[PDB]
């Protein structure tokens, strides 16, 4: 995949602390892009990958009168809409439930009040994969009622093979692990 031969050009040529953090960061994201894919491949809906309140609005009601709603700008990853209802889905990649549990609770409080006032149905679903373990947990009882079963075929080994050689090269530096 061109995405990990990407990664590893990056850590064969890495210097600096800086840079070094970046490439972190980047392939946890990837890592989290990756499952969206897979998660939506499984599932037969659109893969996106953070849209604007503003557009899930727009696109499932269009002839709202999108002016009389102050809309809080935030971008949950997808959304699925069954036509009688609105699910946000947000992904996520974790061994732990604490970044759910997070997200699930800023949606719920800057989603759910102005779709309320424009009158669409709304649930809030999260869906985490343990990247060891392979592990599906989901939150969210109208999408775990329309998919009992998901069928997703995760491997996150090579997200781990890249982040390693990352952190064994700067396996001293300072300055470097004082940004994990
Ligand atoms: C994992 O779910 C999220 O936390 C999430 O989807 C976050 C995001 O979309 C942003 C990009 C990102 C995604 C995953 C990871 Cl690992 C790291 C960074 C982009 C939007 N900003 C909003 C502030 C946060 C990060
Ligand atoms: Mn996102
Ligand atoms: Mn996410």
């Amino acid at each position: 995949d061109p995405m990990y031969e990407q990664f590893l050009q990056r850590i064969q040529a890495v210097r600096t602390a800086t840079v070094a953090k970046d490439i972190s960061a980047d392939i946890l994201e990837a890592r989290h892009d990756y499952f969206g894919r897979e998660l939506c491949r499984a599932l037969d809906i659109e893969y996106r990958n953070n849209v604007l309140l503003d557009e899930i609005i727009l696109d499932v009601y269009p002839g709202v009168n999108l002016m009389e709603y102050n809309v809080p700008h935030v971008t949950p990853d997808n959304y699925i809409w069954t036509g009688d209802m609105l699910l946000i889905l947000d992904y996520k990649v974790s061994v732990g439930h604490d970044s759910t549990e997070v997200t699930y609770k800023k949606y719920t409080t800057l989603i759910l009040p102005v779709m309320q006032e424009i009158g669409i149905n709304t649930e809030i679903c999260i869906i985490r994969a343990n990247p060891v373990t392979n592990q599906i947990s989901i939150v969210g009882e109208q999408f775990k009622r329309l998919f009992p079963t998901i069928p997703v075929e995760l491997n996150f080994a090579r997200f781990f093979e890249l982040r390693k050689m990352l952190l064994d090269k700067f396996a001293d530096d300072e300055e470097f692990l004082m940004m994990i």
